[PDB]
């Protein structure tokens, strides 16, 4: 198992433009293409994003490659923000696979919002961490998706992501 594989089993795989859980518009494996009620928005994003006239539909490789470049930017965000990329440093290598796809689902900035959880996990105290994280509206709105991503945090191991 590795960031790629867990992120593609949280995600999923669409070839056409589909609404997320919050209603925005999205293609692929979870790449969000604008926050806008309108398609045409969301057609011009992808058009934009793939160099090309899509109408819409993607190819199964034009989705991994955006999904390599998210994946990309994801750690570079990681690693030049301030509050994220010390705790960062201070992990395992799985729990740093928790720590990206949390950053993948909501950006650099609504993860580096999640002070107290951070000291936690910088400290290792896990089971604590784990409590906290779980007071969040991440965890409400998306809680099969987040009890995956702490269980990994709590643990240290893959075994949220193993028969799936
Ligand atoms: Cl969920």
């Amino acid at each position: 198992m590795n960031i790629f594989e867990m992120l593609r089993i949280d995600e999923g795989l669409r070839l056409k433009i589909y609404k997320d859980t919050e209603g925005y518009y999205t293609i692929g494996i979870g790449h969000l293409l604008t926050k806008s009620p309108s398609l045409n928005a969301a057609k011009s994003e992808l058009d934009k994003a793939i160099g090309r006239n899509t109408n819409g539909v993607i190819t199964k490789d034009e989705a991994e490659k955006l999904f390599n470049q998210d994946v990309d930017a994801a750690v570079r965000g990681i690693l030049r923000n301030a509050k994220l990329k010390p705790v960062y440093d201070s992990l395992d290598a799985v729990r740093r696979a928790a720590l990206i796809n949390m950053v993948f689902q909501m950006g650099e900035t609504g993860v580096a919002g999640f002070t107290n959880s951070l000291r936690m996990l910088q400290q290792k105290r896990w089971d604590e961490a784990a409590v906290n994280l779980a007071k969040s509206r991440w965890y409400n709105q998306t809680p099969n998706r987040a009890k995956r991503v702490i269980t990994t945090f709590r643990t240290g191991t893959w075994d949220a992501y193993k028969n799936l």
